[PDB]
This record gives C-alpha cells, structure tokens and sequence, in this order.
DNA sequence: GATCTGGCCTGTCTTACACAGTGATACAGCCCTTAACAAAAACCCG
C-alpha cells in the first residue's frame, strides 16, 4: 500500500521541495509511509489494486 | 523484271534506380532506494 502512497506524494514532494536525488527522494517518501497510518493508503492501495485487476 | 521502301526481329548500349558502407547523433532499454502488498515453488503432516 506504500508503494501507491509514495507514487502519490512524489508530485507534492516535487512541488515542495525542488529535488537534488530521486533515490533519496524516495527513501525519504517510503519513511513517510511507513511512519503515518494504514489508513492513510486506503484509497492509494484501492486504485492500485483497480489498475492492477484493469491491466 | 530490277529497284526502293515500311515493318518485324535482334544484338548491343546507355542509364536511373535500388542498395552499400561509414562516423556521428538519437532513441531506447537495464540498476537504485522503501515497501506493503501481489504472485511462483519444494517439502511435510493431516
């Protein structure tokens, strides 16, 4: 479910910090992720699942 | 009857056209870092 979340932020990552590294970039996201709630990537893990049964 | 001529073959003879090869440029595929979920299998006891 944090890997929907992670491609979600990645925008707002990118529109509020300007980028130096995609990797630390997405460490930093995955920490995020796993330091909120579950409940946080319910949506995030519902459409993944939709483009995952879809495809 | 002998001579000149239009038409059907025939062996070349130039050609345009399809490729051929090359250094440099441009797309176009493989790892990277979390990670919570998504699957394939081998083996074993019920």
């Amino acid at each position: 479910a944090f890997f929907l979340f992670c491609s979600e932020y990645r925008p707002k990552i990118k529109g509020e910090h300007p980028g130096l590294s995609i990797g630390d970039v997405a460490k930093k996201l995955g920490e995020m992720w796993n330091n909120t709630a579950a409940d946080d990537k319910q949506p995030y893990e519902k459409k993944a699942a939709k483009l995952k049964e879809k495809y």
